[PDB]
This record gives C-alpha cells, sequence and structure tokens, in this order.
C-alpha cells in the first residue's frame, strides 16, 4: 500500500478550515490553534482503542487467564506513554502569544469548559464521577457500559489469599497491627517524662487511629456513598494484598498493573491541569483509583506484614 | 462553532482504516502504526504552514523592514518546538515491540525510505540538496526559492560589509593575520621541548584553518562540489551577526541563525530516530552547515575588529 | 584541565550518605532520594548564577544600553530551559514506589515543606511575597528583586510620555469609543434572545476594559497584596506588548514573556512537588501576574493607537 | 535529619572552581558547563548503583529465585528512565553558543573524548567491548562479570531448551523448513512475481541462518555477535512465549536491556553533536543478539504450540 493512501491523508490533511480565513481575513496563528487540537483528538482516538481493548479483557473474562497480563499491563503503560506526550504537546501552544490568539479569538468564540466528546467518552470509560446529537448514542453508552474502575474492582475482589478458610489476609493483617502498635505503645510509654516522649504519645495516637481506620468497614462504607472513596471493601482488601506480596510471582504484572493505574490518574490530572493553565493564558484529588493512592500511604511497617505460608508461596507462582 | 465541527472530526477521526482488518483478521497494534504517522503528518502541516509564511516574507520584501524580524524569528523557533515533540514522538512507536509489529507487517509491507510527500517538501523547501497531483506541488518544492536561498540573498544585505564603510572582512583579516604573527612569534621564542612542538603543529594547524576563512576560491570550489551551500559574501554577513551579535539590529538576526542550526539538527535527530526505528522494526549534508562552521572558527575575542560610533549608532 | 579535577568530584561524588546503611540496614532505593535532591541542588545553583547575573546587570544600569539586551533575554530562556528539565525530574522520583520510600523514611524523616535554602533564595531574588545560611537568606530579601528591578526599567518605557506620543490618553480614548461604537452596533439588533446576550456580555467586557484606567483601584490591589507592578509600570509593559512589532521592543517583549514561562514553569515545579509529597505520604503566588493580566485584556487590534513616523524612527535601532 | 546536612550539600554546592575565574577573567557561561557535567555524573553515579545492584542479584544466585525479578525489571526500567533525562539533559548546553564558549575554552581546553571515569565504567559495566587510584576501579570493571555475561548465564537456564522435554530449537527449526517449503510451493506456482521469487531466496536464507550453530560460532569469536549459542536460544523462547506467566516479566527485562542499549547509543551521539557544535553511534551495541533475535521475521503460526503439560510448568 501507498503511504498517504494507507494513512487517508486525503482525509486528514483535508480538514484544516481557518474560520478567520472564511469568514474574510485569514489569521496565520488559528491554523496552530486546529493543529494542535485535532494532534490531541488523534491521540485520544489511540487511548480509546487501547483503553477499550484492556476493558474488554476485563469483560469477556480473559483477564482470569494469567497469560493476558502482559497485554493488559503493557497497553495500560502504552496509554501513559501517550499521556506523557499530551501533556508535553502544551508547550507547542505555549509558541502563540495571548495577544496573537486574541486577533483569532472572535472567529471561533472558544469555551473555557471541556468540549471533546473523545475526552468524556476517555473520562466516562476509565470511570470518572464528574449539547451532542449523535454523538449522545456514544456519551450514553460510555455511562451504561461497565467502567476500567468497575472491572477492576471486580478482579481486585477475586485477589487469591483474601480467602478466610486460607490464609486470610485480612485477619492476620489486623492481628499484627494491633499487636504492633501494642507493643510500639509499650516501648514509647517506657520512655522518661520528657516533652520528647509526651510528642511521641500524640504521635503516635494519631497514627494507631489512622492505621486501625483501614479495617473500619463501616467508615469505608459511609466514605463510598459520600463519593471520597470508589472501590469496594472487598477490592481494597485484594488490591493491599497484590502491594504486600508485590515480590510474589503471581502478583508482580498485577502490582505493574495498580502502579500504571495511578500513573494514568495523575496524568490525565496534569493534562486537566494544563489545560485549565491555558484557558487562564489566553482568556483570563477527584481522581478515578484514590484507592489505590490511599493504600500506597498507609505507612505500616515491613515486618508486620503477615509472613507467607510454603503452601502459598507455590499456589502465588506460575 | 462547535469543537467538533471546527476541527473538522469528522474527516480525522474517521480516517483510520487497519489494513489488517480489511484483508481479515485485525490486529490491535496496528491502529498505533496509524494514528502515530497520521500525528506526524498534521505536524508536517504545521511546520510547512509556517515555513511557507516565512519563506514568503523574505521572498516578498517584508524581510527588508525589520519590525518583521519578531514575526520571522518566533514561527523559526516554534518549527524547532514542533520539532522537538515529532523527536519525542518516537516514545510512542516504541510502546509496540518488533514482535508485534511482524504480526501486522505483511499486511501493508512497509517500504524503509522516508514515503512523506509533506516531509519531502518540508526537505526541499528548507534547502536539502537534490502520484500525479502529488507531482505538481513536489516539482514546485525545487522550482521555488529554497528558506536557504532567501536567506543567502537576506544575508548577502547585511549592514558593515561594504568595503568604503566599516569593512568589516578587511579589518578582520588584517587582526587575524597580524594575530597570528604575533602568535608565531611567541611560540617560536620557547625552548626546543616537547611542548613547544606541540604548541607549534597546533598554532600551524589552526593558522590553516583561520586563512582558510579569506580563501573565496577554495570555498567557490567547494560550493560547486556541493561541500558548502552559502555564497562567500553570504558568510561574510554571517559571520557579521555572529560577531556583533550585542549590536540591537543584530540581537534578531542571532536569534533567526541560532534557530535555522536548532531546526537543522532537530530535522537530522527525527531522521536519525526514523533510520533506528526502521531497524528495530526491520533490522534490514545539513542546510545550514556554514552556520555550523562560521560559529566553529575559533577566532579570539580581541581579534575581532572593535565598532566605530558612527557604525555603533547604525 | 583533568575532567575530574576540573569537576571537583571528589566532593561531588563523594557526598552520598545513605541514613539507613549508617543507621544499619541500608535502604537501595534511599540512593536516589539522595541523588535526585542533589541534582536538583546543582541546577538551583546554576539557576541562581542566572538570575543574579541577570538581576545585576538592571541594578547597575547595564540594561539602559540596549545592547545587553541579548544578553538579558537568553539567560532568562536558559533558566526557562534549565526548570523544564527540573519539572522532567519529577519522572525519575516516580520510578521509587511509596512502599519502597516508607522503608527508609524514618531513617530521616522528610518534612512536607520546601526545605531548600537554594529554592528559598530563587523565590525571594525573583520576587515571591539557620546560622551562616540566614546571612544569605536575609540578603535575598533586602536586596533588590527582579520584580523590582523590571518594574523600574518598565517605568522608563519609551512612548508613555504626555507630550509625545501619550500612549495612555490615545488608549482610553480609542477604548472609550470604541466601547461606545459597539453599543450603538449592539442596541441596532432586534429584540431577539441572541441580542440581550450580547448586551449583558458587552456590559460585562465594558467594566473590565475601563478597569484598565482606574489608577485607585489598581492602587487598591497594589497594597492589598493582588498586585505587584506599579501602575506607571503597567503601562509601559503594554506599550511593549501592543508595540511588540516594533524594532527597540522586539528583545524586551521576549523578556516579559520569558518572566512569564519562568513564573508558570516555578508553579509547575510547586504544583509537582506537591504532588509527589502526596505521593509518598498521603494526605496564585505568581511573582509577574501583572504580565499575565495585561496580555488577557481582550483588546482589538484596530483600537490600538497608530504609530507616527515620529515615533516609528524613535523605537527603532 | 536536616535537608541540606542529609544531602551534603557543604560538599555538592563548594564544587564549583571557574577556571576563568581562578586564572583571572571570569567567564559567566563556565558555570553552566561545570554544572552540567556535575549533574551528568551525579546520575553516572545513580546508574552505577542500579546496575551493580542488580549485576549483583544474577551473581550472588538471587535471580534464580523468581521473586526477585520484580526489582530486577524495575531497576532496569529506572536506569532507561534516567537515561532519557540525561539524553534530555543536552538542551541545556543547547542554550550556550559556540561563540560563548570559545571565550572560556582556553581555560580548560576540552579533549573531544569521553573523559568520564564513571561512563567508562557504565560502559564496561553492562558488556561495551586517566589513572592511578582510578586504575583500580577500571581495571576491577574489565575483570567482573559483565551486565551481558551475567544475563547470558541465566539465558542458558531458560525452560523449555531440554531436547527431551519440549525441544524448543528442534521443532522450530521444522516448522521454519516445512513453512518455508510451503511458501516456495506457493511462489512457484505463479508465472515468471519475480519480486517475490527473489525476495523468497533472500529471506529464506535468513531464516534457515538461525540455526548454522558454525556461522553464529564463528561471528561471537569475530565479535560481530556476543550472546551464546544456547543463550539464543533462550533469547528466543522468552520472545516467542513472552505471553506464558513465567516469561512475561522476563521479556520485560530483555525490552529493557535493549532500551538502555539504544538510549547509551543516543547519550553517545548527542555528545558527538554537542562537541561538534562547540569545536571543529553505530551497531556496536552490547545486546546486538536481543536486537538480531528480534527482528527474525518469522510467521505467529510456525511458533511451536504449547503443549498442556509445559503450559503448567511456565
Ligand atoms: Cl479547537 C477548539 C474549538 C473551540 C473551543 C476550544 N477550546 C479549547 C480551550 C481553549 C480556549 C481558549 C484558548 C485555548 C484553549 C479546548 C481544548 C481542549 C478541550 Cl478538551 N476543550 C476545549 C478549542
Ligand atoms: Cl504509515 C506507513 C505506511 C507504509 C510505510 C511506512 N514506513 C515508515 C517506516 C517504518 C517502517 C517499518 C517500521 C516502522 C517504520 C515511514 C515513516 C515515516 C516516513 Cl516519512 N516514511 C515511512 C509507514
Ligand atoms: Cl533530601 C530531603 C531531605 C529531607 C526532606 C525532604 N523533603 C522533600 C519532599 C518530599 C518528602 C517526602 C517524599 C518526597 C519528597 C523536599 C524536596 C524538595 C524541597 Cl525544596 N524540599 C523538600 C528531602
Ligand atoms: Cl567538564 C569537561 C572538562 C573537560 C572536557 C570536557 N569535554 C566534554 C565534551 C565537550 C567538549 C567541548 C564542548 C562541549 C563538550 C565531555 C563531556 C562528557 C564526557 Cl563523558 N566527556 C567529555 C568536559
Ligand atoms: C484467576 C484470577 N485471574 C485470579 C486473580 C484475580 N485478580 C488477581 C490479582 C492478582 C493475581 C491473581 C488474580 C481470577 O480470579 O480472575
Ligand atoms: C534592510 C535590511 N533588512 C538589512 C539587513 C539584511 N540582512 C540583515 C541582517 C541583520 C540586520 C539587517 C539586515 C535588508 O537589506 O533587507
Ligand atoms: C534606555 C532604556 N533601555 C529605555 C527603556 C526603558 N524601558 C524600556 C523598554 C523597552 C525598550 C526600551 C526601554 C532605559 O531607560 O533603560
Ligand atoms: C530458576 C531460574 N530462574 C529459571 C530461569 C532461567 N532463565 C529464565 C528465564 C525465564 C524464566 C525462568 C528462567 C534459573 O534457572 O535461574
Amino acid at each position: 500500500l501507498i503511504y498517504g493512501n494507507y494513512l487517508h491523508l486525503e482525509k486528514v490533511l483535508n480538514a484544516q478550515e481557518l474560520q478567520s480565513e472564511t469568514k474574510g481575513n485569514k489569521i496565520h496563528d488559528e491554523h496552530l490553534f486546529i493543529i494542535t487540537h485535532q494532534a490531541y483528538e488523534l491521540w485520544f482516538k489511540q487511548i480509546l482503542w487501547e483503553l477499550d481493548s484492556v476493558r474488554e479483557i476485563f469483560q469477556n473474562g480473559h483477564v482470569r487467564d494469567e497469560r493476558n497480563m502482559l497485554k493488559v499491563v503493557s497497553r495500560m503503560h502504552r496509554v501513559s506513554v501517550i499521556l506523557k506526550l499530551l501533556v508535553q504537546q502544551f508547550s507547542i501552544l505555549e509558541t502563540m502569544t495571548a495577544l496573537d490568539f486574541n486577533d483569532f479569538r472572535e472567529y471561533l468564540s472558544p469555551a473555557s469548559g471541556f468540549q471533546s466528546l473523545q475526552f468524556r467518552l476517555l473520562e466516562n470509560k476509565i470511570g470518572v464521577l464528574q449539547f451532542k446529537g449523535e454523538e449522545n448514542e456514544l456519551l450514553l453508552k460510555s455511562e451504561q457500559e461497565k467502567t476500567l474502575l468497575e472491572l477492576v474492582e471486580a478482579w481486585l475482589e477475586r485477589t487469591p489469599g483474601l480467602e478466610p478458610h486460607g490464609f486470610n489476609f485480612w485477619g492476620k493483617l489486623e492481628k499484627n497491627i494491633t499487636r504492633g502498635l501494642e507493643e510500639e505503645f509499650i516501648r514509647i510509654q517506657a520512655k522518661e517524662e520528657s516533652e520528647e516522649k509526651e510528642e511521641q504519645v500524640a504521635e503516635f495516637q494519631k497514627q494507631k487511629e489512622v492505621l486501625l481506620s483501614l479495617f473500619d468497614e463501616k467508615r469505608h462504607e459511609h466514605l463510598l456513598s459520600k463519593g471520597e472513596r470508589r472501590l469496594s471493601y472487598r477490592a481494597l482488601q485484594g488490591a493491599l494484598m497484590i502491594y504486600f506480596y508485590r515480590e510474589e510471582p503471581r502478583f508482580q504484572v498485577p502490582f505493574q498493573l495498580l502502579t500504571s493505574l495511578m500513573d494514568i490518574d495523575s496524568l490525565m490530572t496534569k493534562w486537566r491541569y494544563n489545560h485549565v493553565c491555558m484557558v487562564h493564558r489566553m482568556l483570563g484529588r477527584y481522581k478515578v483509583f484514590v484507592d489505590l493512592f490511599n493504600l500506597s500511604t498507609y505507612l505500616i511497617p515491613r515486618h508486620w506484614i503477615p509472613k507467607m505460608n510454603p503452601t502459598i508461596h507455590k499456589f502465588l507462582e506460575h
């Protein structure tokens, strides 16, 4: 096949209509405004192409076959890589002054909101809480279909080692944390009645409340309904299982996936931050995977993590 | 206007035809191959949009009005900025393994050459040496004045070159010949040590290079041989801007010359990356060389002719 | 000279002391925490080296000689270039997990604040509102900031003089006459819903455009801290924006553009620092706000006062 | 601990000695020349810290315990991440003109070669084929096992190579010989097509060359290949069965080694460009075999299938 014909450059390179040129006097910098946003759209199509393929692997039960975890992780990594380039793409619009923008602003009258249909589909398909005709069919499908947050949440609940009958990760974790905090209180109370001792008693009482808050299923159920948390309590246990036992072969690639989901999340946030900066330059943590950020910030000592029995060691291996 | 309608996303987001899907079994990674090269093409259209606008400012005599130098420099800077992003865009294809590429390679059979019409137009329009409707644009790119040619014409008009006036080349040759003579006297005075012969050899090598600058005949030979592109009078004008860059009238032209070299090595880095990508998946001469050359003539600061108060106000 | 001796690599490559290793068990990832922050410090030293040299060109009156504007602009550009790399440097710490960080936090107990002396000196020297270090920290607050030195230079902008050109007078006359002519065009339209939306949008934009000429409102915000540049420096900055094409204002426009880049790059670095702190531990102040403000007054091109041939030759090299 | 004391900023921020300032007239831009190369050195120390830790995991037999593969892959990724930043660091020196460089070049007289001890140790420790105290570390780097050597030893232990069980090389040779024969039959059926007959004969020679142990043994001795023939079989096993859980992280490692390799080459390319910019690279890559094995264009269906006994094992 011929390069231009394979890429359909007859459509791609014939979609640049300068509204200034069309409505009278052509403003040169307006071409940049078209090309930059068209390039963002090409990349949003690729991000959606990868996101939907990953979403489908989970939905159609393929993610159960652990062989597919290489494909799942690599595609999510490609999404973060594409998002890193889109964040760098703001440097192109930075070459157009706010003064030069004003010379063509009246020909298109740009709103400051996120007018991209693809970006709204991307936000909905990942799991963002938060006028289009025919496009409202795709937008309704994005809200109705299972989000990546939902599909990951369902998969996280199936994490091995959670079963109370076998291994019982949450039970052993609560036992080691309660016994570890009690052993730390004994070490702190042993010290002299100095001001440095009372600063440690107050800091220990604050950290003890935080550590034990992890086990309050009712507090989590309250935050879930309040919107302050998105993952189910059983999915929190499964995500923490993967974090604490990431070295175990069966949990190595799932850990890369969880790391990748947090990267995509903060990359989406950096892109939105840059969009807002650009809007104000020219005119003047509600993250999908907050639970993953939360579980990684519970400062639990390495030695308090329950040990792995030789029956569980051979089970969490390929 | 509406976002999707203004951007004509009905054409842009409906031009992705996977040859694997069309010819039977759809290969997922093939979509990346389409989108990456389509995005390169959108940026080549923008690069050409800027390059042609700058090329026209020179061709239509607007570059004579010095007020347009902000517009010329800023648009050339935007070209280097876009080129920096295109070099970074290779990281996207780096996320596709050579093994995964092979699974769709047979559906399109990719040649290793630079099959982009826009990139060939970009190369010809800057000044890189040399279907049916597309062949009209490809012929026009070779026939029309290149950016190298338009810059060369403008460089010949640089103030300060006139032999009656300041006579830059004459004073430069006089200070360099006298500076080299003064250095030879200092070097020959030393004892016959190994450190002295290292200085005699290094001086004789630098002397040959410094005086080579004034050999108009040698330059005329290299120009015809293709090893040099700028006319001898344009070399003098470019060096005038380099040596007197601090002077207000030469501040923005210096930024322009700096920018042309940036674009040059960025085009070369993009071509280098293209070759790396081709070998990664299959396995199988700079336009402004004179500007790079003039910036590496290692001429001492004090040998540069001083500026008279009449030339300083000018 | 010898490479390692010239660079003093005997100090540079012998300043990495892992507190985990020294206090018992060595944690591998802790070396990254040292190297990243040391590399930020090397770049802060270079940023300060450039910032102070530019600050001095203004303070010693060299910035008066327009020949020095290439040196001023290029060094400020180098600062933005270095800042772009420091923002990209967050990708290195991103390769260390919050879990691995916990394994060595406790050996150093890191505070979430901006504990860098060099970064505080950089903030103070640009114009952001102990012991031997306290001498440099006091000097940074006492000496003239880059905002102050640029403000003084902006007040000397040619074309502001009321006797000759009178930029602010002609600008107020064209904006007041342009808004009046626009009100006449808007009132002429039929009683449609699109007409009432334009009457409301015009009344809002008219209030904003005329606010530019309210010296009292600006003097109030200046004292409140909500604005930093003097009213005469605002006029000078707007003169450079509107007549940026004019040769004498080409490089000063690049400088003003560069100051805004550095400003939002400093803000992006601070934003990234906050993100990194919350990533590892868990849960506006723009020096040149006036320049951002003057660039977003959406004044039509034709309303800008025209340039007379006497002013054209004056603003030329 | 306190920020500046923890970082030992008393040494770090007091090691900038401008040779121009010390030898008389201080040149401002010379500070950038010091800081850029000092920052490269801080990162080379970190790259070596990671490279040696990974090198040790292989050397001390920890890489046998597959649990350590997350630590191995993530640290090798961190090396590529740091190398990406060092390639981007050339943009800082790009802000210093060749003309401004000349104003301080005489105070240090810079050579065009790679004068970094740390970079030479990095090259030797990966597997690339000053004096005194430094010569002890430089000798140790050549004598100790390289990353190429440690990876080569590990690759020879790849499961599935055993001729009794699975016999990967045997089944691969059988399917490739039968597949090429079936392709020859399809091609010879067409009329005298001639571009496909010539391209088939060339590709057939390349595909079968994979099984010529003698040709590989010759190239290995000649230096044109670095990995042992048994390590090539093991690397190809990981490539073809990358989807298999036990080969997922090893495939990431092999991909990462090639990324580090081409990033080292891009850094060297940029160093050469920078040297020529201020004054007047090729396929000699440590992991050439990994690049080679990834570009053998063997059809997906010719890859031997996986039996349920081998599927549960991997
Ligand atoms: Cl192509 C186009 C057409 C109509 C509006 C926009 N608005 C921009 C925002 C923006 C506004 C003023 C100056 C710079 C940028 C925009 C960008 C991205 C998204 Cl998702 N929505 C919106 C752009
Ligand atoms: Cl979209 C398309 C269609 C047909 C051929 C190519 N060839 C690529 C080169 C390339 C080849 C194999 C693997 C990676 C890259 C190409 C890229 C850019 C240019 Cl200007 N010409 C050519 C691409
Ligand atoms: Cl080298 C060192 C020593 C002691 C504290 C810090 N604090 C970091 C902030 C930070 C905290 C936890 C995890 C990641 C980052 C820091 C970085 C930059 C600055 Cl200016 N101040 C502070 C670092
Ligand atoms: Cl800090 C220092 C001291 C003495 C020599 C070099 N040479 C540079 C090369 C280079 C030469 C001229 C202009 C720009 C760069 C260099 C850089 C990196 C390495 Cl590994 N070796 C060498 C630098
Ligand atoms: C067989 C399985 N894929 C088990 C599973 C689910 N989530 C996981 C996370 C890490 C490791 C394994 C799992 C399944 O039940 O789908
Ligand atoms: C009036 C003029 N623009 C002079 C000119 C030509 N090349 C230059 C370079 C630097 C500064 C000025 C010039 C012209 O002759 O076009
Ligand atoms: C001679 C002068 N540089 C004039 C000056 C002041 N501000 C400016 C802004 C743009 C251009 C020139 C100026 C001076 O007064 O320092
Ligand atoms: C136990 C083992 N790590 C097996 C092994 C060697 N190379 C491999 C590559 C991929 C997967 C496993 C291996 C060893 O022999 O060291």
